[PDB]
């Protein structure tokens, strides 16, 4: 039985410099409240290691995936809830962050992304997603392009792949079952063999590189480039417009990209259970330290029905709105790692001209299981 009067924050996306600066310096000015604020960023291997010691600070915040699905192992203690939660809170939300009936884990973070269009350089129906690549037609008719982007990377193949119905792992609930997978079907198939006829129809060789691509995105000049709210490349107070839009369908069917929600929690081993729910539930859970952090400045939504209510101003929250609602959320199994084995032969191996999608997706289910 030990007390303390000090907290370390961990924050990896938050940004926040003077929110949280002066939040920090007006608690301790009562007479006893000092709070670090610390970030990390290749901390994310050292946490096994410095862990083993039984976490030093008590305070960081990272998404629900990997927070409240694997801190139930290690030593993560739960959370217990407020008024807040009676009040108005959205059931899609904590109905999803919820593990083994318990809550030991809360989302104050979201991360995703949004499709880029051009200011009005771009003339279709929105409605198919197929009226997108026709666009190199008029676009480069002339000596310019509607749309650029990689295409040997997990953000572009995984999401067009997805649109048709090619699911990667059985999870319900909150638990996947032993070998379900559906990539060996029919959707997962068909995914496969149009994004093949695109990098065809369009390079004819597939010879786009990073800097090759990135020479679009940097000038935003073509109706496709994917970027999310922790993926900007220096600021810069900018004067050009830019359009922000939910994906269409592909053949009758949205694809399903990543949603991403933090979840806040402390160590099992917090000192002063109350002490501490009393700080943190009026540290960044209110116009006082939160307008700090989201009030310095708009960039992620909060989960408040209250407070997003009057941020009709703000896109953030309301394009994503669109995905997170037809979207699913991240994974959480470790067997999940080994697919990273399966793209490259996949896509990569295919791609070579000794590989035939039949042998190396087809065959590339039961090995993943065996």
């Amino acid at each position: 039985k030990t007390e303390e009067g000090k907290l370390v924050i961990w924050i990896n996306g938050d940004k926040g410099y003077n929110g949280l600066a002066e939040v920090g310096k007006k608690f301790e000015k009562d007479t006893g409240i000092k709070v670090t604020v610390e970030h990390p960023d290749k901390l994310e291997e050292k946490f096994p290691q410095v862990a083993a010691t039984g976490d030093g600070p008590d305070i960081i915040f990272w998404a629900h995936d990997r927070f409240g699905g694997y801190a139930q192992s290690g030593l993560l203690a739960e959370i217990t809830p407020d008024k807040a939660f009676q009040d108005k809170l959205y059931p899609f939300t904590w109905d999803a962050v919820r593990y083994n009936g318990k809550l030991i884990a809360y989302p104050i973070a979201v991360e995703a992304l949004s499709l880029i269009y051009n200011k009005d350089l771009l003339p279709n129906p929105p409605k198919t997603w197929e009226e997108i690549p026709a666009l190199d037609k008029e676009l480069k008719a002339k000596g310019k392009s509607a749309l650029m982007f990689n295409l040997q990377e997990p953000y572009f193949t995984w999401p067009l792949i997805a649109a048709d119905g090619g699911y990667a792992f059985k999870y319900e609930n909150g638990k996947y079952d032993i070998k379900d997978v559906g990539v060996d079907n029919a959707g997962a198939k068909a995914g496969l063999t149009f994004l093949v006829d695109l990098i065809k129809n369009k390079h004819m060789n597939a010879d786009t590189d990073y800097s090759i691509a990135e020479a679009a995105f940097n000038k935003g000049e073509t109706a496709m480039t994917i970027n999310g709210p922790w993926a900007w490349s220096n600021i810069d107070t900018s004067k050009v417009n830019y359009g922000v839009t939910v994906l269409p369908t592909f053949k009758g069917q949205p694809s399903k990209p990543f949603v991403g929600v933090l979840s806040a929690g402390i160590n099992a081993a917090s000192p002063n259970k109350e002490l501490a729910k009393e700080f943190l539930e009026n540290y960044l859970l209110t116009d006082e330290g939160l307008e700090a952090v989201n009030k310095d400045k708009p960039l992620g939504a909060v989960a408040l029905k209250s407070y997003e209510e009057e941020l009709a101003k703000d896109p953030r929250i309301a394009a994503t709105m669109e995905n997170a609602q037809k979207g699913e959320i991240m994974p959480n199994i470790p067997q999940m790692s080994a697919f990273w084995y399966a793209v490259r032969t996949a896509v990569i191996n295919a791609a070579s001209g000794r590989q035939t999608v039949d042998e190396a997706l087809k065959d590339a289910q039961t090995r993943i299981t065996k």
